[PDB]
């Protein structure tokens, strides 16, 4: 209930981050979203990938510059990998996403996996 409030705050930050990461050169690859829905809804479906929501929550919940550490039991999709790389170029935080195979260390617009995962 109050946890729904934490989610709400993450979705709000995500919208903000979405605009800035777009300004930084992120272009959402919506050809991936296999639903008979409009382009805006497809872009929202990608923005709402849970690793983005968890990163947005980490950013509002921690002091500026704090390393963000997110764990996802599933592989990070190509679109999230691009989004988080670009976010790491404009947010002065190390962002670490642990997926099913590795620790993706996003720093300064690069990932430690070299985009091969
Ligand atoms: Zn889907
Ligand atoms: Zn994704
Ligand atoms: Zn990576």
């Amino acid at each position: 209930k109050k946890a729904i409030v934490d989610r709400s705050k993450a979705y709000v930050k995500l919208k903000s981050l979405g605009k800035e990461v777009r300004d930084a050169g992120y272009v959402p690859e919506t050809k991936y979203v296999l639903h008979d829905i409009d382009e805006e809804a497809k872009e929202k479906a990608l923005m709402h990938h849970s690793e983005r929501l968890a990163i947005a929550f980490g950013i509002i919940n921690t002091p500026p510059g704090t390393t963000i550490r997110v764990m996802k039991n599933l592989r990070i999709c190509g679109d999230c990998h691009n989004f988080i790389k670009i976010l790491s170029s404009i947010e002065d935080r190390e962002i670490i996403v642990r997926d099913n195979k590795r620790f993706h260390h996003f720093r300064d617009g690069n990932c430690s996996c070299g985009d091969y995962w």
